[PDB]
């Protein structure tokens, strides 16, 4: 993995991966790019998984 653009489908990958067991989940779970912060980012630009580290339980 390295820097590249993940969006909600590679997101929950990389997330899947980051989080593997630690249980990982998706924030503002209601309006279209509501965790734009990932969505948004990984999607349209890049992050690693430090990121999605965060994004985790």
């Amino acid at each position: 993995f390295v820097n590249q653009h993940l969006c909600g489908s590679d997101l929950v990958e990389a997330l899947y991966l980051v989080c593997g067991e630690r249980g990982f989940f998706y924030t503002d779970p209601t309006g279209g790019g509501p965790r734009r912060g990932i969505v948004e980012q990984c999607c349209h630009s890049i992050c690693s998984l430090y990121q999605l580290e965060n994004y985790c339980n």
